[PDB]
């Protein structure tokens, strides 16, 4: 649960009858954020201020949307809403607002022609509260599917996945994660949970399929996607942010096979706090964001 | 002149009362792009798909806007007018055109409240057409300012330059700048020709008043130059992304300081798919750093 860390809110915006929609985790305390793109076909906006040999930007909130590269223009829907409400970096004429975002290919389930824009990126902040949230098909998870070997009629259905961490003294790791994989999702023993299925539904392993000859017949194969945020409420500096999202990937690695593929646009968000009591070393925080995100993933499709 | 080279067309759109506007390059004929983020504060979108570990993209068009962050919105109204006019990678159910940006910082001058949007960001694309192009404060340039360590007011106006550099062999390397440096911008016997002005007066020379202990005063100091390099040559994504690296190095023989705290400085280059003319990547670079740095002072001297 991502709103486990100290002043997140979270909010969704769905639409179940095209099969798409966008969520936005908004921080209403100063965070301290990082950044690592993986996947070889990725989308994002903002990203370049989360690295860190950039300056410190004002993160007004994170957003994991659908509707492939459309689909950012819900982050411009969120800057202008934000805006609106006073927040963003105050440079005297104008506050200037970030939402960082990455986007899934949502496209190839539902209706192909809607995807989120400005109103909907607005409805997400909107809709942004505190305490729990919900999981599975909604928001940036509503039309996700995982295993596409076979392309997405042969697919496991994705979703919108959270899961929290608890290390010693109140030290807390969550993570918030949109599973749309192009691979399967295993367990920690190494059965197939979902992933791409046979004509009558046994699942294929995708993995050993490509080994045998399989070819990738995707709606993207032509050219030569997980995204989540990773949260802790513990000070860092840019540095350890962007460490932190880099060794959560190591989770991913863990649940997802095949992973960061040519069709993969995998990103993962990290965010510390600005001010904080809370301090642990990067490499059993990065650690515990694996943890988090690997049990995030699985919680995207049990709910 | 950008659209010396094969297939590129460009459309400025230009709001002179607000001093806002964009500007976009686009390619009939398919581009193997790249892109370097040098800049310490730079907002751009879509550029992960530009480095040579990402697949090759279908890049439709680039653009250079103004607006600071809100300004990325008009490439959003790009790829939607390309998708109407059919272009972008066929998925068979849509087709998803790229249109990769960069933003300068307008919005101390003119109108704050008004930054390209998605209406602005089409209009720049139904603008779009071949032959030469205006320069100075249009588009992209419209409200661009040099030279801001006393703020905007003590600041020279910028604009939108290009160049053209001809190599052997009928190879050409060509480019567009949009110069909205903190840094001020010399000619190439060091003359200071656009910069931050004392009170009132002559040339403060930046990087000497820093050195002496004046603070950087820009509306971003709590806490840009972008352009278009292109070739008719045939490149990899690696080469792509080693000529926009190499093309900095033109952007510090210009402007000084470069790179700062307050710049967003981005450089996109762009290489033919097909085409039959090559050169070492090397010297293309540095045809890149000469046309870069040329397209600087072209943006002043309109
Ligand atoms: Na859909
Ligand atoms: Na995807
Ligand atoms: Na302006
Ligand atoms: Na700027």
């Amino acid at each position: 649960m991502l709103t486990d860390i100290d002043g997140i809110r979270v909010g969704h915006a769905t639409d179940a009858r095209a099969m798409t929609g966008c969520t936005i985790a908004v921080f209403d305390e100063p965070v301290v954020p990082g950044v690592d793109v993986r996947g070889a076909n990725a989308a994002t906006i903002y990203t370049d201020l989360l690295y860190p040999d950039s300056v410190m930007p004002s993160v007004t909130g994170i957003m994991l949307t659908g509707g492939s590269a459309f689909g950012l223009e819900a982050a411009l829907g969120a800057v202008r809403y934000f805006e609106e409400q006073g927040r963003g970096y105050d440079v005297g004429v104008a506050k200037i607002p970030l939402v960082p975002a990455a986007v899934i290919y949502d496209l190839s389930v539902g209706d192909a022609n809607v995807r989120p824009d400005l109103a909907m990126g607005r409805r997400a902040c909107e809709a942004a509260k505190p305490g729990p949230f919900e999981r599975g098909r909604v928001g940036g998870g509503t039309g996700a599917t995982v295993g596409k070997l076979y392309g997405v009629r042969q697919s496991s259905p994705g979703g919108l996945g959270t899961a929290t961490v608890s290390l010693y003294g109140g030290i807390k790791v969550s993570a918030m994660i949109v599973v749309n994989s192009f691979g399967d999702l295993r367990d920690t023993a190494g059965r197939i949970v979902a992933g791409a299925k046979y004509e009558g539904g046994e699942f294929a392993d995708t993995y050993a399929r490509m080994k045998l000859g399989d070819k990738n017949q995707s709606a993207l194969a032509r050219m030569g996607t997980t995204i989540g945020i990773v949260s802790t409420n513990c000070r860092l500096t840019k540095v350890e942010a962007s460490r932190m999202a880099t060794l959560a990937h190591n989770g991913l690695a863990r649940a997802i096979c095949p992973i960061h593929t040519n069709v993969d646009g995998d990103t993962i968000f990290a965010t510390g706090l600005q001010k904080s009591d809370l301090t642990a070393p990067v490499d059993l925080l990065g650690t515990a964001a694996a943890e988090a995100a690997m049990l995030a993933c699985l919680d995207a499709v049990m709910q």
